[PDB]
């Protein structure tokens, strides 16, 4: 019904966070634009950098949580089936937080122990997960013909590019620069891809 | 011999604009990081905004100058070889920036007209050296084994990754998340990537 003081915040946060920088708004505006007291603020963040970790360790688990269901579905089918559902949901996961997944991957500064962590965590569980997903993989002669941090690199890569340069995104699926970005339609050429790089 | 006033003023706002964010710093803390007094800065630059302006137009026009001499080498040599000198200036170029490039790639403002516009024209020239290269490329029977906005897609992707998320690039030469970047080492990687997409 009604959105929690502390959920006006943080979606406050995410919205200037995203417009100006970390550094570029205070706890000032954020209160302001979510019409609460900065008191609410500090009692619930700390403060602006406490937020910012807050935001970032929100991004991160949703993340891995698409990844943690995508390992308890290696039973269900074959492994391209597989990866093609997890690629689906991370592109999925990013356009639904868009105003957060943007800030997530661009913020200027981040770095922050903490934060440091947080990022560390993740990509060790990525790093697991795809394993799982690609040794199953071969039990059945579906075969990357790449190493797996090869493939790790260039599918993180091309997931970001929507948040980055969108625009050589558009050019693919239009030969036109500037055309909104569709999630969906994406997914279609990275399937093409991840098909490119098995063997039978 | 002595670096000249306006250029100290560069030096100092490339390194804070990649600090903390470009709305995060201030030309006062750009003054006195230069030494310079205030008045100096919007004498030669009009304000912030337009020391943004400068230093995007500067990267993307040293950019470009890897492109055109790309351009300018479609006699010499064959086309993957060709490419692969052209990845490696580009590699090179963005390393020796290396502050200004990850700034240009992840300041999470921008678009300003004027940016807008120093954007469409890089991309347009982008685009249309890659067909040079890959038509000339096709006066010989070294074909790309995809088509022209994708293999640029893909390329642009990985060339941005040392400035987003490096620690994917040292799991692919080292299994490891924290090593120090080295462009030239990137580029034996990128190189088995192109052949790969080349078919003769």
């Amino acid at each position: 019904m009604k959105v929690s003081t502390k959920d006006k915040i943080i979606e406050s946060a995410v919205m200037l966070f995203n417009q100006k920088g970390f550094s570029g708004t205070s706890v000032r505006e954020i209160a302001k634009s979510a019409d609460v007291n900065v008191a609410h603020i500090s009692y619930y963040f700390k403060g602006k950098g406490g937020l910012m970790e807050h935001l970032v360790s929100e991004f991160y688990e949703g993340y891995s949580k698409t990844l943690e269901t995508a390992a308890s579905n290696i039973s269900t089918q074959s492994t391209q089936e597989q990866l093609l559902q997890l690629v689906f949901d991370i592109l999925s996961y990013q356009h639904n937080h868009r105003q957060l997944t943007r800030f997530v991957y661009r913020e200027v500064t981040i770095d922050s122990t903490l934060i440091r962590e947080i990022m560390s965590t993740y990509l060790m569980k990525e790093k697991y997960i795809f394993q799982l997903i690609i040794e199953e993989g071969e039990k059945q002669r579906e075969y990357l013909t790449l190493p797996l941090p090869h493939f790790i690199l260039q599918l993180k890569s091309l997931l970001m590019m929507p948040y980055l340069q969108p625009q050589y995104i558009s050019e693919v699926l239009y030969m036109q620069p500037h055309e909104p970005y569709f999630y969906k339609m994406y997914f279609e050429e990275i399937k093409i891809w991840i098909r490119s790089v098995f063997r039978t």
